[PDB]
């Protein structure tokens, strides 16, 4: 999901 590598990006930070 498009959404889920935003999500994955801002878990990261």
């Amino acid at each position: 999901g498009i959404l889920d590598i935003k999500n994955k990006v801002s878990n990261l930070f």
